[PDB]
């Protein structure tokens, strides 16, 4: 009865309140995912569970086992109901899970701590000084590995065979990587959480040049389920309300620090 | 066996070519969506046949006969296969069609002619001696009409009562009419075609301030079609491949005129 919704801890999208642990079910969390939840959950009429995906990835299938983990491991295998996260609509995806029409729209970017010599992925490709990487069993990896673009295909050579390992396990990991590099590290992460960082202390990081491509995060649910069309007319209704414009300023701008 | 295609004459999405005349079927056309027929077809594995909407409308609801018009109507009567052209995702149109993830991501803008002391749809709303309004039939004037947003509720009391009508049968229309009134009229369009005109001779009108919403276009097909899913995963491919940014590059800048 009650929907067990699998999410992922990724500020500001979902965070552990200062005091959770005085604090009990859903009310330990707070975020621009834990707000959409509640509105989608009352607008579709069920209650529901928020849970922490127990590998806290994204999503992506193994190679060798063919399994699949992170959030969409959990809707695939059936550990969870829905996923309400900062999850990426993608082609592979999409194909193993149902996805409702893109809550947020945004693309690849590029991190750098501010100083660094680079204004776009072209200037990335042409040089070796600096390092750069991305998110593992993400969408953005996905997407240099799988990308036939004489720039993007590149980028994915020196990256795939970078030593040290220019990928990171979680994009806080990253993003200390940039700001401690001195310069060295610039990060490939979506726009989303780039413009997010911009706006925390020590405000020494910033997205350079416009975004890669263009994609969206949509509501998933397991391949049929039965919740999937509510959630997403649900979606658009929030959409067309200025809800999710609304969260955006709330958790972005509005709380920003720089 | 044939696929019947419903898409609209809408500048550069589908356009007549110049020798149209000494041309037939699909061949007399040219422009972003008669590409995107092209690819997808191909990918699905389906022959098809453009045809332009009878009522040269995007598609609404009449409130009296609940009759849909345009291309969402001719889906909906079954007088069509799919639609591929500009046409909005949206909660009213998706409970009667389905519709593919979007293929371009958009939002409502201020079409102002060169010179014109508006910069934000809060101006607008603040002054009288400029006019403005938007497409008939189409998503803009919906969301208006819907929206319960202050600043977006009260332009569209003035809109539905304004005198003489500032409201367009084509985006062309409302174009002419911003280039004709000496700065005295705005439209509200979306950004894509605002964008598109303001990269055309005479080069007179721009885009100003940020969109107002953030939404989406997508593939349509009736409510429950089989072609539906391949539709869907065909577009995100072509997103992920880098074709849909191509066809953008390729029918609003490469051959900007301004
Ligand atoms: C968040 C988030 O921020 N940056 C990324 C990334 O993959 O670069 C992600 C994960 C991505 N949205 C996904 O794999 O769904
Ligand atoms: C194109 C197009 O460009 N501007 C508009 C509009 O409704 O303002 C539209 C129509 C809209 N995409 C729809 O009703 O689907
Ligand atoms: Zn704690
Ligand atoms: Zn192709």
């Amino acid at each position: 009865k009650t929907v067990v919704v699998t999410t992922i801890l990724e500020s500001p999208y979902v965070m552990m309140k200062k005091n959770h642990e005085m604090l009990e079910g859903n009310e330990r969390y707070e975020g621009y995912c834990v707000d959409l939840a509640a509105e989608i959950a009352k607008h579709c009429g069920f209650k529901y569970k928020l849970t922490i995906v127990g590998d806290g990835k994204y999503g992506a299938r193994d190679a060798d086992t063919k399994i699949w983990n992170g959030m969409v491991g959990e809707l695939v295998y059936g550990k969870a109901d829905i996923a309400i996260a900062p999850l990426t609509i993608t082609l592979v995806r999409e194909e193993v899970i149902d996805f409702s029409k893109p809550f947020m729209s945004l693309g690849i970017s590029i991190m750098i701590k501010k100083g660094t010599p680079i204004e776009s992925a072209e200037d990335l490709s042409k040089q070796t000084e600096i390092a750069y990487g991305t998110l593992d069993s993400g969408s953005t990896k996905e997407f240099f590995r799988r990308s036939k673009i004489a720039v993007f295909d590149k980028m994915w050579t020196y990256m795939r065979s970078a030593e040290p390992s220019v990928f990171v396990r979680t994009t806080a990991e990253g993003v200390a990587r940039v700001r401690k590099s001195k310069g060295k590290y610039a990060f490939l992460l979506e726009s989303t959480m780039n413009e997010y960082i911009e706006q925390r202390k020590p405000c020494d990081t910033m997205k350079v040049g416009g975004n890669l491509d263009s994609k969206g995060y949509g509501i998933a649910t397991p391949k049929g389920s039965s919740l999937g069309n509510a959630v997403n007319l649900a979606v658009l209704k929030l959409n067309e309300q200025g809800l999710l414009d609304k969260l955006k300023n709330k958790w972005w701008y509005d709380k920003g620090e720089c």
